[PDB]
């Protein structure tokens, strides 16, 4: 991704979404749009920013149902135009299956998040989290998420998925995450409230970039 | 919930969704409304439903983000018109707390799940849910999702929650579970596909009341 650095575009917003976005393009080649932008302004914001903005466009909807449902839910976003989508692991091998085998069918690719950034993340995820990276590996998943808050886990993650697999790490900034330091273990880096809450988010992404080409 | 059954409504087209719907209306007083269906139609399916048939909604997202994250989530599907949510208790107490604390602004509920139904629950899932649904408890949740396919652990968790709370849960039918061994521990029970797959799911929800009645 165009300098290691992915937008996490969660205002709720259309106007204010796509003119942060078309504020900060010249600086990221992907954007993942979440359920507040979608659940907001629907589903067709993700075929509109990705032809107003000739990005890569990650669905962030971290799928977390019975195989069955996450069959559908994964056709409905790449039918709407996302080049990736990402699922939750916790769930199990079954669940993670259903989303490959959708991505497989539309040409498309899965991210499984293993750990998440979020102190909650500490009760029940973290102690699976190894388990649910390698369960990833087993079923051929090539694409991870893990914590920029928690770097020693973020380098275990590497660890188990090699450094073939490709990693991206949210947490950066507002949660307390370092770009430089996640980008240690990490591909690339998702900023969120720091680009999009800032006063100039084109500054803010300028400032990240230039932290990142120093490493 | 009329009849002890609610409808989860998974049809992804806004006409099919409709007519099962309103041909099983008189059967139900709940439909449960997720991702495949909002995803296909829109946000705006749910106050759709909830003025055609003047039935309740659960909007069905699985909510498993961070805290902020959450709260956004929650508050677009409240602004939607949703009844209650249903959240993930995996990612931990402050994303669950996120979406209380949202519902509470709004006057609206969240129902909090434990256990899933599908096979791949027994990874990890299970072995933590137990604990989730204490975790609800110590917050204060009042209501609570788990699964028809695993009677011993619905009665464990029914255990944990006390009678006060209220209890829903899917995989009856298609999933394998049973109604009347179920409604044993849940208040009441999700059918999907054993009615919207049905040649005549007016007569698929009549003859899973008529079991529910005997009981
Ligand atoms: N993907 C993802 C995900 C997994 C995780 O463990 N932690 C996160 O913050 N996220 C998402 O990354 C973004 C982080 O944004 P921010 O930079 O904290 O504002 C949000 O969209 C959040 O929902
Ligand atoms: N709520 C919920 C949920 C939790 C769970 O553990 N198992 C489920 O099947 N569900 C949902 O209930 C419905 C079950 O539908 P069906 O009766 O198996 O067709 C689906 O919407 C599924 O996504």
């Amino acid at each position: 991704v165009m300098n290691r650095l992915i937008l996490a575009m969660d205002l709720m917003n259309r106007d204010d979404a796509l003119r942060v976005t078309g504020e900060v393009r010249e600086y990221i080649d992907t954007v993942k749009i979440g359920y507040p932008l979608v659940l907001s302004e629907g589903m067709d914001i993700i075929a509109e920013f990705r032809k107003r903005f000739g990005c890569r466009i990650i669905a962030d909807f971290k799928v977390a149902d019975i195989p069955e449902t996450n069959e559908k839910i994964c056709r409905a976003t790449f039918k709407a135009g996302a080049d990736a989508i990402i699922v939750h692991g916790f769930p199990g091998a079954d669940s993670v299956r259903a989303c490959l085998n959708v991505a497989e069918e539309m040409g498309r690719e899965v991210f499984l998040l293993t750990e998440m950034s979020h102190p909650g993340a500490e009760m029940f995820i973290q102690g699976a989290a190894d388990e649910i990276a390698r369960m990833g590996v087993d079923l051929g998943v090539k694409n991870y998420v893990g914590p920029s808050t928690r770097p020693e886990r973020l380098s275990r993650l590497r660890e188990i998925i090699g450094q073939d697999s490709f990693l991206i790490s949210p947490g950066v900034g507002a949660q307390g995450g370092d770009p430089g330091e996640t980008l240690r273990f990490a591909d690339a880096i998702i900023v969120g409230r720091s680009i999009y809450l800032a006063d100039n988010p084109a500054a803010a992404a300028a400032g990240i970039i230039e932290s990142i080409k120093d490493l």
